[PDB]
């Protein structure tokens, strides 16, 4: 038996107020016979059917534990909810004598630390003494991705780190009078949501970044900065990056799972920003071999620093490949990502030795538009319709995700031949939805 | 060619307008011939050929660049005076076509990247690159230090590192209820100014620490923490380390030189006011985690990108435990004392035959004229007496001096005898 745990983004970076308890249930893929797995809500028992029919795993061996609500509701795994006497009494009976082999959890946190020390397994959860020291908090630093990559000679954007206005103008001007437009980027922003784009020049597209100032000179780039100081900043907290920015890149990553024992790479992909980053294809499409050699050996070097600090867990290491083909690393992610479990499961464990081989993986986030009844209703007419992921073709529909209410939906996976056959696919079940 | 950098703490941490350009003239010690150094104030002729007459040092091949005064003025090297263009042309007359073989720097700030780019020799600073993304603020970060440490199974009081008073209420009840005091640091602090103690009982040894605070109770650490969390995290900009804190206990250090091809033992000492070199009353086995644990974390910082000097503190607890409390990347109070004052002036008996312990005098020219007449003042024949440091210390008001003598006895006979000179 291992402890699976579905926490959250770092109660000590943000509030969770925002989370509904659906995106983490992911953790389903993950489990093996006779996991105990810590969700913040519990799952529906046909996702969980559904889910574990294709990984091989025997429902009934399962345990899903889930606690009270607690200070912010039930959306997510805070810190009091993992507390609660209640909630270790239920994990304990989960446990059933058991010892705990292996802690696994989908963000690396303290509070992950604080659960293994409270039910004396800290020896299951590898870094346990680095997390207790809020070490994992380095895997969500783009600050700190800046100087492990930059110490670890993975090319890199040119760039810097800024803690005030007058080192970010001094970066920001001297990149812009190169001709080339800027992205800002919040140390510890989660997604596009965290960065903007300066530009001497109008109309770019907003790929990657939440917005683009358009800033004529030196007094246009004062006026920016102090307005928007305490936005990058999140109130003068943190630091903010400052690197060249690519128009008309394509990003892609290469993810690794560090160990005691060292680095392991999981897989590749492409993230496609269309202008929105809301679909990606694994393994990673149209690179040549020296651009993916790079892509992974970048993302190694990265992770064998982040190995020997102490780091353990799941990282994803970012990069685009520029219009001119050069491959940049542009963040890592020390995480359970929206990648992950696609790839190490759905992949290598559902559709076998063939992936990367034989079929390609296509995941989208759930179309505008699209609706579905219940996770069962999508479930039915995709069975139906014959367009339902099939063990025995190795082709179809995969579903990852459970009912999402607030979008009426779920999330697919598309298994095929080649992207043009997923888009097929997809478009066929489109008219389903 | 080497050029030495005389600069101070990262102006990305703080302004440094307390400087007066005294304690970065130590750089002196550290040049070679055909060195350039950059200094913020011109260091005294005398002081310059004192000390370079015990390195072996020829004066007339050194050159000294002092950049115009600057925002914050003449105290200490601040951006803008190392990207002033007169600087930088008076620094390439300076070199007068020499390659620059080597950068070294007193404390490892981008700064220095900015200038290594600016001369066009980014290849003779190691770790060039990982100072063009500030990394060298890692050296000086105790949360770091504190998630290294872990990482690296070295030795470490209990603690955490705290961005909210919420997670530091915690942690800190959990100590004072096994019993203990605590110490919350500043994450970027500098020395013990950026530590406060935290206590149930009052009266307990202010070591490494600005003030006690006593507590009785859960409501008394409310107060406490809604009053002085302001202080403790610089305005909301960083965290604080809480950890267990052990009164009476002895302070140590390692000192490690990390480069390119990997890390090398400095030295080691204890800070007693006074610093002795070697450390002294530690057995054989506590100088061995001293060193070996100073050492695994250096193999992690290397492994990360960072180069320079790197300084590891420790305590030896009242059961002879040896306790690593932060790191140290910089050149110290200490690096030019061992690696220059003992391994390069007093030679290889330093470690075996002599020791080294620093204190200020019980004018530089004055120190030098009585010293010399009694007799006291250091001579490289009996590799016995008194080395002047520094012209001048600004904290402790006075010339400092190095005793060099067989041991710790004889060092503080010497010292007492300079004291009774006048």
């Amino acid at each position: 038996m291992r402890l699976l745990v579905g926490n959250d983004w770092s109660e000590e970076l943000a509030e969770p107020t925002g989370s509904t308890g659906w995106a983490v249930q992911r953790l389903v893929w993950f489990a093996r016979d006779g996991d105990v797995l810590v969700l913040p809500v519990a799952p529906q028992e046909e996702f969980l059917a559904y889910v574990t029919s294709l990984t091989g795993t025997r429902r009934s061996s399962l345990t899903v534990v889930v606690p009270p609500p607690g200070r912010l509701g039930a959306g997510a795994l805070t810190a009091d909810r993992l507390a609660d006497p209640r909630f270790l009494a239920a994990l304990r009976e989960a446990f059933a004598g058991r010892p705990v082999h292996e802690v696994f959890a989908l963000w690396p946190d303290a509070v992950v630390a604080d659960l293994a020390d409270a039910l004396g397994c800290p020896e299951a959860l590898e870094g346990h003494d680095f997390l207790t020291q809020s070490g994992g908090l380095i895997g969500s630093s783009k600050a700190a991705f800046r100087a492990l990559a930059a110490g670890a000679g993975v090319a890199l954007p040119a760039g810097a780190v800024c803690a005030d206005r007058r080192r970010a103008h001094r970066h920001v001007t001297r990149l812009l009078d190169e001709g080339s437009p800027v992205i800002l980027k919040q140390d510890y922003g989660s997604g596009s949501d965290g960065n903007e784009i300066l530009s001497r020049t109008p109309g770019l597209a907003l790929r990657g970044a939440r917005a683009l100032r358009v800033l004529a000179d030196s007094a246009a780039l004062d006026a920016y900065l102090d307005e928007r100081w305490d936005w990058l900043t999140e109130g003068g907290r943190h630091r903010v990056v400052v690197e060249r920015y690519h128009p008309g890149s394509r990003a892609y990553f290469a993810e690794f799972w560090i160990s005691d024992g060292g680095v392991r790479l999981g897989g590749h992909g492409e993230m496609r920003y269309r202008p929105l980053p809301d679909s990606q294809v694994m393994p990673a499409p149209d690179l040549d071999q020296a651009q993916l050699d790079d892509l992974v050996e970048g993302g190694r070097r990265l992770c064998v620093a982040l190995h020997a600090l102490g780091y353990r867990g799941v990282l994803s290491a970012d990069a685009v490949v520029t219009p001119a083909g050069e491959v940049l690393f542009t963040e890592h992610n020390g995480r359970a990502t929206g990648s992950t479990h696609i790839y190490e499961i759905v992949g290598k464990r559902v559709v076998g030795p063939g992936f990367g081989t034989d079929r390609i993986l296509l995941e989208r986030v759930w179309p505008e538009g699209w609706e579905a009844p219940s996770f069962a209703g999508a479930l039915t007419r995709l069975r139906d319709s014959g367009h339902l992921y099939d063990p025995e073709t190795r082709r179809g529909a995969v579903i990852l995700a459970a009912y999402n209410t607030h979008r009426k939906g779920v999330m697919l996976c598309y298994v095929a031949e080649d992207l043009e056959a997923a888009l097929h696919r997809e478009e066929s079940v489109s008219r389903l939805f």
